[PDB]
C-alpha cells in the first residue's frame, strides 16, 4: 500500500509529543539546587574532620615524648 506515507506524519508527530522542553525546563528546575547536594559531600568531609580533631590533640603526643623517656642531661644540654 502507501502505509509508508501516511505513518511518516504519524511518527513525525511523535517527536512532537517527545520534546526537549521538559528536558531543558527540568536543568533549571533544579534552581541549582542539585549542585548544594554535592556540596553536602564537601561540608560532610569538614564537619567530621573538625568534629574528631583527634580530641583536641589531647593524645598528650604533641609533648616532649623523647624527653619523658631520655631527658639528654647526660649530654651538655
Amino acid at each position: 500500500g502507501s502505509v509508508e506515507k501516511l505513518t511518516a506524519d504519524a511518527e513525525l508527530q511523535r517527536l512532537k509529543n517527545e520534546r526537549h522542553e521538559e528536558a531543558e525546563l527540568e536543568r533549571l528546575k533544579s534552581e541549582r539546587h542539585d549542585h548544594d547536594k554535592k556540596e553536602a559531600e564537601r561540608k560532610a568531609l569538614e564537619d567530621k574532620l573538625a568534629d574528631k580533631q583527634e580530641h583536641l590533640n589531647g593524645a598528650l603526643r604533641y609533648i616532649n615524648e623523647k624527653e619523658a623517656e631520655r631527658k639528654e642531661k647526660e649530654a651538655e644540654q
